[PDB]
């Protein structure tokens, strides 16, 4: 019966040679939660992945899983189960049991094959899975061992749209329900904010920021993050702060008594409201900020209308549910929620907000 | 000067040996429109964009441009260009140019350079470009012949989705401007919205629709149209057409006297409804429909919040527009906009409507 173990990564670095894949990671994995490592190619995602299963050792630093120190132990002696990418399928969720016996390999089998909801197709062969799917043996697979840490590398990198997302939720839940500490790596921001419980965003090497979906979402701690997840990507313009008011190429905004830009007045800031969080006047926000401009580009994909509105010399997307083809050219009333804008230092790119 | 030169496909069909890749495609490109070749892989896209190309020859059929049957003429005498995947822009522009004089090469590469902004670049080199984009210097080389015809087979897979994005704006409005004929061939929904005049729908080698965005996507005329465009997936539910209603495995839908399943009384057909033409009480539509249900997954995407509702034994889709992560179990009053329902015949899943 799967435990919930706490996985704590102190400074840890990882360099091939002068180059530096992981620098000083500090992070501490919850007992039982679902942690996703979230981040574009080369930020050090995978190789954080696999120094925590043991296939790679760290330069510096400490691993533990719970309050021994795994650091230097083989990967089979941690207790995990990596995931990535002519038997039965019974056999194939066997095979992981590696001096097993056989009254306890069927219980754990049975177990498995009825957590993925495949206990009807233990029989049956691999291309003749055409009664399931050959994904769920896969996992089925991964938990029969029943690993402290459950480690995945964009497992659902090659499976089509509608089956991916479907995958998604077969394996939160699964998680959900099995409680085992997972630690999932990928690329695919919309991934991360369906599956983790929490992310840690990286970037060349370091840990930018972790936190619930909501808290990355809505209070990124810098342009990166705030610029990584959710898309179209949030708007960011560079403006400088007058009295209470932004000032960008062409354009400003009334900055109601907020203003915590009290040490940026006079100097240049990034100015962020992602296009979710405007709209259109003719088509309720508290509190709002209006720019007139004309549409440069419609995005008409039916069941969203995306809009390339020109701010002045500067020109942000705009996100408008449902089908509203406009044409270029016509001119809209933008309106900005307020509430959702951002304001980044523009040399550390720290939120300011 | 680029003109406009409407393309017909006549009875075109090709096939391997065997296997039939293209089956009797009638199709007529309007002058200067941009028309798009949506489909999965293996649904007879790239095969036709060849015929057309003249890089591969039909098993049957003919192919015009204007009045000119050019079914059996070297893809260099169809005055085409095509566009897929240590010289400087201007040469790499000017290469085209192939028994041509340097007077006449100067002003097209001007001209050429000129729309795809890059003009400031010509000097420069591929690895060296870092002030503009070796995306645009493709696009200028292949206009720069100045084609009746322009095709592109899947320019933009291999670009980080921003640019992608950027790359199919340029594209079309470059196209918009040029009104050169030209056809797109792309398994992307969505590009295909963003870039198409008309959409060309296909699959196993047929033609099952054309129209503009708006058409094939608010009125597909059939299973596999209305489900290829639009995600998350148009949700499709079995049912039965008692009298002034739809029968589900575990709910029913009040008919308004629509009905025009008069001759489906007491069988069953395919019901369908977009998951962004439904949402939740709480949260206007003039005709509406009811069903309670649980939430059995959530999706908060930040900018979108899919719901995974139980009706009955069935599981449908809503999007819901920000970040609502409702939380799974709870019980919700599903809405659905009665006037973006469709039917579908059960067996040639030919819409009813
Ligand atoms: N053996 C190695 N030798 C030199 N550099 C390496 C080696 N392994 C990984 N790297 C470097 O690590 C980075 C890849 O990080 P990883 O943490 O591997 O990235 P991703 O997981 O972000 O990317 P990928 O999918 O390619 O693994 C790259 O910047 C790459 O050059
Ligand atoms: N030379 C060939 N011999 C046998 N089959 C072929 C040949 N060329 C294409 N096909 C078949 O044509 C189909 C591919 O269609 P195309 O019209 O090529 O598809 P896509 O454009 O839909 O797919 P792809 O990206 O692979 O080209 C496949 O079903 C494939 O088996």
């Amino acid at each position: 019966v799967i435990k919930m173990v706490e996985v704590k990564l102190e400074n840890l670095t990882k360099r091939f040679g002068n180059f530096t894949a992981v620098n000083k990671l500090n992070l501490t994995i919850k007992d039982g939660e679902f942690l996703v490592l979230l981040g574009p190619s080369g930020c050090g995602k995978t190789t954080t992945l696999r120094m925590i299963a043991g296939l790679e050792e760290p330069t510096e630093g400490r691993i533990y899983f719970g309050d021994r120190d795994v650091t230097y132990l083989p990967p089979k002696d941690r207790n995990i189960s990596m995931v990535f990418q002519h038997m039965t399928v019974y056999e194939n969720i066997a095979f992981p049991l590696k001096k097993f016996p056989k009254d306890e390999i069927d219980k754990r089998v049975r177990w498995a094959a009825e957590l993925l909801q495949i206990e009807e197709l233990l029989n049956r062969y691999p291309a003749q899975l055409s009664g399931g799917q050959r994904q769920r043996v896969a996992v089925a697979r991964a938990i029969v061992v029943e690993p402290d840490v459950l480690l995945m590398d964009e497992p659902l990198s090659n499976l089509d749209a509608k089956l991916r997302v479907a995958m998604r939720a077969e394996i939160k839940k699964l998680q959900q329900k099995l409680k085992v500490t997972t630690i999932y790596v990928t690329h695919d921001q919309v991934e991360a904010m369906t599956m983790g419980d929490r992310i840690a965003v990286m970037n060349r090497g370091q840990l930018l920021q972790i936190g619930s979906p909501t808290e990355v979402y809505l209070r990124p701690n810098s342009v990166f993050v705030a610029t990584f997840i959710g898309a179209p990507e949030m708007n960011i313009l560079e403006v400088s702060v007058g009295d209470g008011y932004l000032e960008g190429r062409g354009f400003r905004i009334e900055l109601p008594q907020m203003d915590l830009l009290k040490d940026y007045v006079g100097k240049t800031v990034l100015f962020g409201i992602r296009p979710e969080h405007m709209t259109v006047e003719g088509v309720h926000m508290k509190r709002t900020a209006r720019l007139i401009g004309k549409v440069d580009f419609v995005e008409a994909l039916g069941t969203d209308t995306i809009l390339h509105v020109k701010f002045g010399d500067e020109l942000v997307k705009v996100k408008l549910p449902g089908h509203i083809p406009i044409e270029p050219g016509r001119e809209v009333k933008v309106i900005m929620d307020l509430d959702m804008i951002h304001v980044f230092d523009k040399d550390t790119e720290k939120a300011i907000v």
